[PDB]
């Protein structure tokens, strides 16, 4: 694209505010940033606020979401599609060209953690290039976990491919998978998906903690099976919706745009790699590191 | 093959009759018959019926199922697996013979939604040239959110490959990934695995009405993410068993063969994408339309 | 690996004992033996103990495991991860140089059916090379179908790629994709992973019983779509806890590293074939056999 030579436009801050009891304005923006993805390999990315996956929303079940998109691209149209919310499509998500803003207006109903993403022709391609976030949606009641838990993060999977290749986005393997981490607390790291960051400077944690992880695996393409090396995962609720829960995995499988929240205990001071099971994923960059410190 | 050369024969219905309280007779075909799954491809399928996927069987839980195939076929023997039953694969999901008919009982006691395939050696080329279909086994006392229900569909995911090409079904990506919707009730669509009639002519429902679609994957390689875009499921039943109820999800991970039922509210008038979230698979055709009016 | 050439170390037993109430010594080996892969394919293989998968390991919830891997591979070192255990990788799962032995100690306090593998990095290496296997930790009050349980065996499938080859293992298609079984009872069969030997030598039942399968897939990159065929599984425990109960599902879904206890009945006398419903890997070996007889 002849209009992105040179184009890099420099992360814009989430805006976000309660306008009442159970509603909530967010405004996001489209963007087109440079990325280092591996030690020395830059992706041009597409992306919401100039981070990708972008960056992390938190609202309460019941809340109903103003959402604003400013597109800055100055060619591509997008869009925002948000898993959390119901919403007509063809009236919701629909195309903002550039230059131009778009406002749409529609409910969170259900606790979890669900994936968000640019819906424009061809969501692969938008997708891919890193339209690509989470939404957490906090349960009414909690979960029935939530006095055991010491220390929370949250983590997103996703793949890398060749640049803005739709051949290699629909026929290839992933050039990198990698995880981020996206702040929840004052004080979190909060990263892009690349594949040395929460190697380098591991998620922290005090021996003998209940962590709980929000993870969602947002693709584009591969399922994951997810881990945390040298420990059991005592409580998993799927798509973190309270009722789905299951005890005592040692690996949970995400489909693609799957979500969970995930329990477990480190009950001895190091360093714990977090992984996708699928190892070629693994090696391709998907290992990140919890330090435990006593 | 030569002597499937030129042949292209016309579809036969699907022959179903119950005769007794928990026994029903059953008789399909395996002929080869043309397919056009994406615009201008025409795939000379091997096939239940003249369909692929087969015809739609469904049944009540603890029926037995007096089952005949009639093999059209003027070269390649034939068979019938159905996952709904308890059956001796080797004496009861044997071959049958060009221009030869073979008659087998067996019951269905488990309430879900299953696959069927041709058995025959080797499995993966009787499946991917075709011989794949879905029966339904109706639980006695339903689900129970049965009262919730307004409107009701079947939906199939399949993928297509090189034409009777064995290397390329072992080793390599599919060309086409697509869904297919089986008729319940006088007025349903019944379409084959193509990348286009159900974009072109979508599934229809009203706004505010509770959809429930019985799915199924049946591969014959890949796994399914499987994903209503604007909705969030409210109840999930893996393989169609009442026991296995989920709630919440945004996404349903699938193995291959694997099945659910999905229950979902249209809030809004508009079209619904439906769509396997692994998006290599969507973007090679595995987008579906649900068009909901007021 | 110049210092491999020739190299062939026979099996040694695995070394079990139990010192006290909760606590049990494990004593196995790092060393390097050809296996018969597919008809006419001897693969070098990295194991533990000989066997690939290795040795199955047995033990009670709550026992405390004093672990020894005495590494008899004279150039790699190796080390080794229960995914049992809570442990501190970093100090627990370090590596043993050649020629050397290191001892762990970490309690095994979930019930369930657990993979182990090596853990040196490159560890996608080490598990495509053969380091992998199975720990079952039997839970302190049973499964709540035990009563009806007439006959058991343990599975395990995974993956052979092309010999010692990172790129494949990163980026290509599985060669082999195979079943093996461990014995838990004098007279049961065990294997190694390989496409004939379940074939050739099926697992035994007798009309009319109940099967329970202990099954794991330890990958290293593919996920399971694991069937038996003629039978529906009358109880699924997600990665074998207890609690993870789930009713007449045709297939189960496992993720790389995935466990589960199945059982189901089979019903008629014949021969069962037990498969991944993913049929590009059952192609590639990935079909046991269950003779059942009268
Ligand atoms: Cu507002
Ligand atoms: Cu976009
Ligand atoms: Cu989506
Ligand atoms: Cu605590
Ligand atoms: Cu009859
Ligand atoms: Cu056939
Ligand atoms: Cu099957
Ligand atoms: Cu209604
Ligand atoms: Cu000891
Ligand atoms: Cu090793
Ligand atoms: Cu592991
Ligand atoms: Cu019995
Ligand atoms: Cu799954």
């Amino acid at each position: 694209i002849a209009a992105h030579k040179g184009v890099n436009q420099a992360p814009v801050p989430l805006k976000m505010e309660r306008v009442g009891p159970h509603d909530v304005h967010i405004e996001m923006t489209a963007q087109i940033t440079d990325i280092e993805i591996d030690k020395g390999k830059i992706y041009k990315a597409w992306t919401f606020n100039g981070q990708a996956p972008g960056p992390l929303v938190v609202v309460n079940e019941g809340d109903t979401i103003h959402f604003t998109l400013k597109n800055m691209d100055p060619v591509v149209p997008h869009s925002m599609d948000f898993h959390a919310v119901h919403a007509s499509p063809s009236k919701d998500f629909i195309d903002v060209m550039p230059n131009k803003s778009g406002t749409f207006t529609y409910p969170a109903n259900k606790p979890g953690v669900f994936m968000y993403h640019c819906g424009t022709k061809p969501v692969l391609q938008h997708i891919a290039n890193g339209m690509h976030g989470v939404i957490i949606v906090k349960p009414k009641n909690g979960y029935p976990t939530d006095k055991e838990v010491d220390r929370e993060y949250v983590l997103i999977q996703n793949e890398w491919y060749k640049y803005n290749d739709m051949n290699d986005f629909q026929n290839g393997v992933p050039s990198y998978v990698v995880f981020s981490s996206k702040a929840l607390k004052p004080g979190d790291p909060n990263t892009n998906g690349d594949t040395f960051t929460l190697k380098e400077k591991p998620l922290l944690a005090k021996v003998g903690e209940k962590i709980r992880l929000y993870i969602n695996n947002v693709g584009p393409n591969e399922v994951s099976s997810f881990h945390v090396v040298g420990t059991v995962f005592d409580d998993v609720y799927l798509d973190g919706n309270p009722n789905n829960h299951l005890q005592g995995m040692q690996t949970v499988m995400l489909p693609a745009s799957g979500g969970a929240v995930v329990e477990f205990t480190v009950t001895r001071p190091g360093t714990y790699p977090i992984v996708t099971h699928q190892f070629n994923h693994a090696q391709k960059g998907a290992v990140a590191m919890l330090k435990v410190t006593e």
